[PDB]
């Protein structure tokens, strides 16, 4: 387990993390790269109206590897992750990450368990037996840049209605793949 020196060592080191999850190291691997926007600027596809998804790397069937770009107040709804992980990593700006509990079965408001903020390089893990989460730029003047791993690959979810927990499956949107618009 090696300091990746680039986001290309980064990703070398994911594909050998892989190769067969130990979740810890995966963490501790992506928190040690230092961003660079040298590295990520071809991914930092931004749209005026909503974060985008910037893929990176398909991780050899194993993981997907995305950045996303949020433009100011940009936000995701309240999701699942498909029986996957997802971490995730402040490249530039930050982030209002508020976990939430699964709903019950009655329609009620979500109960919001906590929230925190993620700053440039600091990194957040999620799965389904933790909860569900809200990922947000609440910033008024700056954009942010998120570096997010999902392992197996999905490509769909579920948003949840704050109000009732009840719950719409949707499909993930790619702006970008290997740096070309799509
Ligand atoms: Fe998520």
């Amino acid at each position: 387990l090696l300091k990746p020196r680039t986001l290309a060592d980064l990703i070398r080191i994911l594909h050998e993390l892989f190769a067969g999850v130990n979740v810890e190291e995966v963490q501790a691997v992506l928190e040690a790269y230092e961003s660079n926007p040298a590295d990520w600027a071809l991914y930092a596809k931004f749209d005026q109206y909503r974060y985008t998804r910037n893929l990176v790397d398909q991780g050899n069937g194993k993981f997907n590897l995305m950045i996303l770009c949020w433009g100011e107040g940009h936000g995701s709804s309240i999701h699942d992750h498909t029986d996957s992980h997802e971490f995730l990593k402040l490249l530039q700006g930050n982030l209002k990450e508020t976990l939430f509990d699964w709903p019950d079965k009655k329609s009620n408001e979500m109960i919001k368990k906590s929230e925190r903020t993620l700053r440039e390089n600091q990194c957040a893990y999620i799965n389904d037996s933790i909860g569900l989460h809200r990922v947000e730029n609440v910033s008024h003047t700056e954009p942010a840049v998120s570096l997010h791993l999902y392992s197996p690959p999905f490509d769909t979810c579920h948003a949840f209605d704050q109000r009732t927990g009840h719950k719409n499956k949707v499909t993930m949107t790619f702006h970008s793949k290997f740096g070309i618009r799509t």
